[PDB]
Order: structure tokens, then sequence, then C-alpha cells
């Protein structure tokens, strides 16, 4: 009923339309403070983020969950500033993604548990801002360290009730390995979202996880490099599957009785330094709507395909509410 | 005429006895701010660092060059606080070591040149504290990215006059490849220190580089894991060669007429998170003197072996002053 946001505790009824997997900035630990000029300036990044979230709010969005971890360069002070200026609730994250520095990668499962617990129970850095979600990641078969992160995430979740959201290489069916590891720790499937699931057309994989109680993250609907096959870097990241094909997976899962298991988002950002230099400009040209892509283009598309507004309201309001609530 | 420290510009004479390769904290970008409890607390680390530097000061040290780069988790505000309370000048560093995150590893030579220049000319983060040295690294044959860092370092040094200091896998003769890359950029050998040179006994390698005008960094004299062969992690880090063996390389270069090419240090720290958890405790047990090891143990050892006082004063005061001075 009460979740932690970057502005403090709010009631779950106030969350409303929620985008479950977003980023204010896709960067690296300490990078934004050390080289803000990469993004023009910190002020330019703040202004871009505020304009984007205000446009998303005008379109219907009330809350975004920033799944940026320590290693994605999460700066909660930036999240707080943007949240207040745009009047959009932002849920901060803990956990580790696939670029942890030596000081993180050499740690034991017990040490990582205390770090994730510190960020949820005490606060992130010296801000007092508490995390409301744990972000973990695997890119194919889990490395010994990634297995420790998954276990530590599960132990932190059981102690606080806070949910776990994942990054997967969906074509490699990573969700199954993640699921098995979470369940070996006693974590309930209802507290986990298997993300980047829209990167695959394998419905047998998605429905099986959904049947076990897992939340399915169809979280990168506008990600498409169709038309830009000459740009090798944009093709490798955005993929060659259309926004429509990704959006039709939402309909496919509703039609198989799993409307309560779907979580939708854009996996968008306002700053991107962890890849090639031109990537943010390339991405903004592909999708000028940004985070507003879900209520402006995806919801009307699904209404046109036959999905009722009540089901779409259930996926964007009711589902994230149940997922984010500490249980 | 003036060297930039964490407390502002100082004259050449104010530098005095200088330790050319040290660290206040050996960590990772953003780590100290995100998990200060790893070091007990930030207050505990500051207090330990201030005591250790005051110990070094009473023994003769007036300046240390903290070669902690962005990726070693350099926190210039921590450096400034410790410097003020201990009354020991600290020269901060720019550059990149062997743990760059995605946002750094994906950058071009031009972009990295602008980052290093920003840290020398403008300042580090939002502190206004300017770096007075560029730290780079290779661990065997240079990787494509490490070659870009060395080139960017050379271009940054040529525009500012600030020197370059390196980390080497000395047994692999890395200094020769580093030298070839620096010289191809038009960088003068007198502006470069080939560090970790005390990790090898190959005198023909050290003398050839010294004859070419390079400064030889015999920078980790107390590093020895003799007596603790049971500790796999400490053995792989510190090595099996004695401090005496490392210190006899200073005498060996003085005997072959390269007194002017020697830079001595401890490569010590007060906090260490980029390795195994108990490493700082193990290191403090091996060498309780810390940064005071050079004037308390190495200087009297060399005095007993036949090296005169004016020669040792030349290595510890004159050589660093000439190296650090922007030329
Ligand atoms: C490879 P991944 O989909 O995690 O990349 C993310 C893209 C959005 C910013 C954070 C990184
Ligand atoms: C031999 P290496 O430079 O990796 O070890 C250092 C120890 C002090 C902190 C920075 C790292
Ligand atoms: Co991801
Ligand atoms: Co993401
Ligand atoms: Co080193
Ligand atoms: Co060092």
């Amino acid at each position: 009923d009460r979740i932690n946001t970057v502005r403090g505790p709010i009631t779950i009824s106030e969350a409303g339309f929620t985008l479950t997997h977003e980023h204010i900035c896709g960067t690296s630990a300490g990078f934004l403070r050390a080289w803000p000029e990469f993004f023009g300036s910190r002020k330019a990044l703040v202004e871009k983020a505020v304009r984007g979230l205000r446009r998303a709010r005008a379109a219907g969005v009330r809350t975004i969950v920033d799944v940026s971890t320590f290693d994605i360069g999460r700066d909660v002070s930036l999240l707080a500033e943007v949240s207040r200026a745009a009047d959009v609730h932002i849920v901060a994250a803990t956990g580790l993604w696939f670029d942890p520095p030596l000081s993180m990668r050499l740690r034991s499962v017990e040490e990582l548990t205390q770090f994730f617990l510190r960020e949820i129970q005490y606060g992130i850095e010296d801000t007092g801002i508490r995390a409301g979600i744990i972000k973990v990641a695997t890119t194919g078969k889990a490395t010994p360290f990634q297995e420790l992160v998954l276990r530590a995430a599960a132990r932190a979740s059981l102690a606080t009730g806070v949910p776990v959201t994942t990054h997967t290489a969906a074509s490699q069916r990573d969700g199954e390995q993640q699921a098995a590891i979470f369940e070996s720790e006693g974590l309930s499937p209802s507290r986990v979202c298997i993300g980047h699931s829209d990167d695959t057309d394998d419905l047998s994989y998605l429905t099986a996880l959904a049947a076990r109680g897992y939340l399915i993250g169809l979280d990168g609907i506008p990600w498409s490099a169709i038309g830009l096959e000459d740009n090798a870097s944009a093709s490798a990241l955005l993929g060659n599957r259309s926004w429509q094909t990704r959006a039709l997976l939402i309909k496919a899962l509703i039609d198989q009785g799993y409307m309560k298991q779907i979580l939708v988002s854009n996996d968008w950002t306002f700053g991107f330094s962890s890849y090639v230099t031109n990537i943010m400009d390339v991405m903004d040209r592909v999708n000028p709507d940004g985070m507003a892509f879900i209520p402006l283009r995806v919801i009307p598309f699904l209404r046109e395909k036959g999905v009722p507004q009540e089901t779409l309201a259930g996926i964007t309001v009711t589902n994230p509410a149940r997922f984010l609530s500490p249980t």
C-alpha cells in the first residue's frame, strides 16, 4: 500500500498510469558528475528530462520506475530534481546490471545483500532516498557473479517485500534460469518481472513463466532499427523487430488469459553514454514521442486491434500497483 | 613554476619530499559515496588517512601524488579534506586505469582527450580541483582501448605540460610499448614515468628506458607476501619478492648513473575495495608504517648500503619537483 519514491513515501492509489521500466539517464557510476559535458551539461540533461516527463504526464503517465542501478550510473539527486519539476512519481532502484566495477564484482552474496538492503532500508548514498525495486541482469547463461546478484536480490526482496525486475537476453530464454535461482531462494514469482521479454516471439516461453505467477516485461515497445540497416551500432542495440510486433505480444498474452501478468514500458532514456556517442540522437529520431509512446501510440493501436480500454487500464494501472506494493 | 594540488596551486619549493605514486583510497567510481560502510564509515576512512599522512609527515614527507583515476574511484573532496587536516599536499590525477566502465571504454581518442583536458584545465567534477598528473595503464600487450588512452594522455600532456605516470606489468616489458606510443605522439620522455618497474629484476630493461630519458617508477617497495604464502589472493597481488630486493633496484640504477631518472613510492592506500574484502587488513599487517615506509625503512637501508644523503634527497625532492612541474 505504501511505496518509496524519490520524493518520499506515497500511497499506491496515487501511482496511477505507471511505466515499469524506464531510465532518466543510461550512464555509468560516477560518470554524470565527472563529465556532464557529454550530455551538453547537467542543466541541459535536467531540462530535457523535465520536458519529456511533462509530455508523458500530459499523455497520461503519473509514475515511472527508473530501473537504473548503481552501475547504470543512477544519480538519485537527478531523479529527485526531475520528479519534482515534472510532478511525476519516480521509483528508484537498487541491484546490479552487467557493468559492475571491481569493488562490486569481487563481493560475496552476503555483502551484496547488505548493499541492496542499505539502499532499500536506509537510503541511497547520503540522500535518504529509498529504492522501491531491485534491478538484476543476465545476458545469456549467468556468470558466477550474476548468480550471486540474483540470490542477493531475492534475499533483499524477502526481507523488505520490494519487487525484483530483470534484464534478459529473451532469445536465450534467460527468464527460466533466473526463475529457478529466485525460487531456490524461496522468492515468490509474483514479486518478479522477467524483463525485455518483448525481444522474443516464443510464446511458449512467455506463457509458461506467466503461468507460474511471473510478471512479463514487454518493456521496449518503440525499440526498432528498421530503415537504418546501414548503421551497424543502432541495428545491434535496437533490433530489427517493429514496434507493432512488440505491441502484438501484449495482445497475444491477453488472449491466452494472462492480462494480470503484463507490464508495459518503453525502456527509454534522456541521456545515453554507455553505448556509441550518437545513440541518443538516433533513438530520439526513431521515436520522437519518447516515454509518451505507450499512451500515445501503443494504447490506441491495441484499441484498434480489439483490446478494450478496461484491460489496458488494468495492465497500466492495476498490474504495476500490485507489483510495486511491498508484499 | 606552479603545481596544482587538491588545495590549489603551490610553488616548486613547497612540494619538498614527494611520494610519486600513492592512493588515499583504492576503490571504484561512485563506490565511496554509495557504500561508505565498506570502509566502516567515511569518517573512519578520513581519520585513518589523516593519521597515516601525519605519520608520513613526521617522517619527512611533504607531498604525495594520489594517482587514483576516475575508475580507481578518486574522490577529490576526500583528498582535499585529508590534505587539509594532515598538512600534506596531495596532487590529484586524471587518466584511466584497468577498470573503465562502458561510458569510458566506448569513447574515441578525441573524446578521452577532452575528458583528461577537462580534469586538468577546468577541474574534477564540480569542485574546481585540477589534476596535476595523468595516470594510464597496460597489463601486457596494450588492448585497442588502452592504446587510445595512452594517446589521449600524451595529447593532454602536450597541451598542458602536466606529466604522465603509468601502471605496467613490468615482467612483460610494457614500458617499451608505452614508450613507443608516447614517442609517436611527440611526447618528451622526461614527462613520462614508467611505474611498477620494481616488479622486475631485468636491469637491462630499466636502464634502456632511463637512457632514453624516462623516469623509472620503483613505486611499491613494501609490496611483499613473504610469510603469507597460504593467502592466495595476497600472494597474487603483493608478489614473492622482498622489500629489500625491490629497494636494491634503486641502488642499482644509481650505480649505473641514472640517479636523475628514479622516482620512489609505496603505492599504498588506506581503503581498498577493488580486491578481496580483507586485503587492507592483510596489507596493514605486512607494512604497519604505511606511507612512512619510504623515509623510515628504505632511506636508512640505502644509507647503510653506501648511498649518500644528497643522492637520496635528489631522488625524493629534486626528481619529483622536475617531473611534476608543468613543462
Ligand atoms: C542493454 P540495455 O537494454 O540494458 O541498455 C539500456 C538502455 C537504456 C539505458 C540503460 C541501458
Ligand atoms: C597493482 P594495482 O595498481 O592494481 O593496485 C592498486 C592498489 C591501491 C589502489 C589502486 C589499485
Ligand atoms: Co536492459
Ligand atoms: Co533498461
Ligand atoms: Co597500479
Ligand atoms: Co597505484
